[PDB]
Parts: structure tokens; C-alpha cells; sequence
């Protein structure tokens, strides 16, 4: 189904399962399918809610875009799960989730996994002109070259893994969305925390990053989950690269229950 944000842009969500209900927040390049393994195994114990930020999926648009927005998406989909809910926020969705939070949303229940924030020198700079990159990328239709400019530039992936993310099935769904990567980019900022805003979240709240985490992503939960004054930190068992649901759900049930 949809339901209007307050621009009136149709944001899509499907529910599954039954108990209190959790939002599921993608970061860049997602859409509501990324979360729906997740979705499933937090089923038997939660409604759950997955939802296609603006410009993707089977979500609308209404320019210009503005992180307002974005956090007026999540809003309109609180709403649609009840009025309230936990949130689970997936990398730049964590950024989203923790300022829709200090922007004082009905957000019961926190967590957030591999923020892209920075803290230190051991994440590689981000180029001066990676605004202006991206978007002329973009402009000449170089989906795929977008995405791996956001992956080696934007958040430090080294070009072996970017190389064999081109191989998936998942690469054409990125491409897809490709032109919502500078909409992430304004949710990050410059990747800087927002210290004093961060610290005013009084709700409890889970940090987790995992095993195969770059350093700097350790260094950026571990600020986080000291400056958010009710916040824990776990370093989630995931034995490759990739974090599978079953990695996340158990840790995500404890939490929230
Ligand atoms: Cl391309």
C-alpha cells in the first residue's frame, strides 16, 4: 500500500507479522526489499514495516528534496504502524532514524546499525568534489559508474569488493536507484555527528557495526554509543562479510523486547 507524506509524495510499505510494531529504515541504494529477510525472522515477533524511501521502489516523488522530507517519509509510516514504533535503521537509514529521533518523532525504541559517520583519520577522505562528481555521473546516465564512485569515495570500499558487488544480482536494483545517492549524501552531511542533537535522544538505543567493520565504522559506534546517553554497543557474530539476517535478528529481539 501507500500512504501521503505531508508533500502529498505516495510513500510504499508493505506489514508482515504481528506484535509491537518495528520500521525498518534502508540505507543508501535500498529499497523496502533489502530489509525483507530481516522482515521475516522478526515476524513471529513483531509487525514489522518496510517501506521505499522517496524516489525509489514503488514510492513517488516530490521535488525539491530536503532531509525534512525524509523525516516526514518516516513520520507517515509511524503513523501507518500505529502512531509509534521501534525503529531499525541499515547505515545511512541509521542517520536518518537517529535525526528523525532528535527531531522528536514517535520513535519508541532505537537501533542502528553501521552509521556512516566519522570520527577519525582511519576513514579515507571523502574527495572535495564528491557532490559535484556524482552528479555529473549521473547527468550522463552513468548509473553504475555513480554506485561505484558512492562505494570506493563515498564510503571507503576498496575496488576488489566493489568489482565483485558489479557481478551480483543485486548491482541493476542499485543502478536503478542510483540518483537517489545524493539524497544520502545530504542525510550524512559531511559525516560529521551532530553531537548536541544526538546527545538530547533519551530513548533507548542499540549501536551495533560487524565483524568485517573498517575500523573507522567501529571508532564512529563507539562516539555514538557514548554520546547517546541511554546506548549500548555490540559487535555483531557475522562470520564473512556479509551480515545475514540471522546475525542481527536475535540481538534485535532482545533489544526491543
Ligand atoms: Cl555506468
Amino acid at each position: 500500500q501507500t500512504v501521503p507524506s505531508s508533500d502529498g509524495t505516495p510513500i510504499a510499505f508493505e506489514r508482515s507479522g504481528s506484535g509491537p510494531p518495528v520500521v525498518l529504515v534502508g540505507g543508501a541504494l535500498s529499497t523496502r526489499a533489502g530489509g525483507a529477510p530481516l522482515a521475516e525472522r522478526l515476524a513471529p515477533h513483531f509487525t514489522v514495516i518496510c517501506y521505499d524511501r522517496r524516489g525509489r521502489g514503488d514510492s513517488g516523488d516530490t521535488p525539491p528534496y530536503a532531509v525534512e522530507r525524509e523525516i516526514e517519509d518516516l513520520a507517515a509510516i509511524i503513523d501507518a504502524a500505529g502512531g509509534a514504533a521501534f525503529v531499525f535503521g541499515m547505515s545511512s537509514g541509521a542517520g536518518l532514524s537517529l535525526l528523525a529521533a532528535a527531531s522528536g518523532l514517535p520513535i519508541t525504541r532505537l537501533a542502528v546499525f553501521e552509521p556512516p559517520y566519522a570520527v577519525d583519520d582511519s576513514r579515507p577522505p571523502v574527495p572535495p568534489d564528491y557532490q559535484t562528481r556524482l552528479d555529473a555521473l549521473l547527468a550522463e546516465g552513468r548509473r553504475g559508474d555513480a554506485v561505484t564512485y558512492f562505494m570506493t569515495e563515498g564510503v571507503g570500499v576498496p575496488p576488489d569488493l566493489v568489482a565483485q558487488m558489479q557481478q551480483a544480482p543485486m548491482w541493476p536494483g542499485m543502478e536503478a536507484v542510483a540518483h537517489t545517492l545524493p539524497y544520502d549524501h545530504a542525510v550524512m552531511g559531511d559525516n560529521t555527528i551532530p553531537t548536541a542533537r544526538f546527545a538530547s535522544i533519551s530513548i533507548p538505543t542499540l549501536v551495533m557495526d560487524g565483524g568485517a567493520s573498517p575500523a573507522w565504522i567501529r571508532h564512529t559506534a563507539q562516539e555514538l554509543a557514548d554520546t547517546i546517553p541511554n546506548a549500548r554497543y555490540v559487535t555483531l557474530e557475522n562470520q564473512t562479510h556479509t551480515v545475514a539476517p540471522d546475525a542481527i535478528a536475535p540481538v534485535l529481539v532482545e533489544f526491543f523486547t
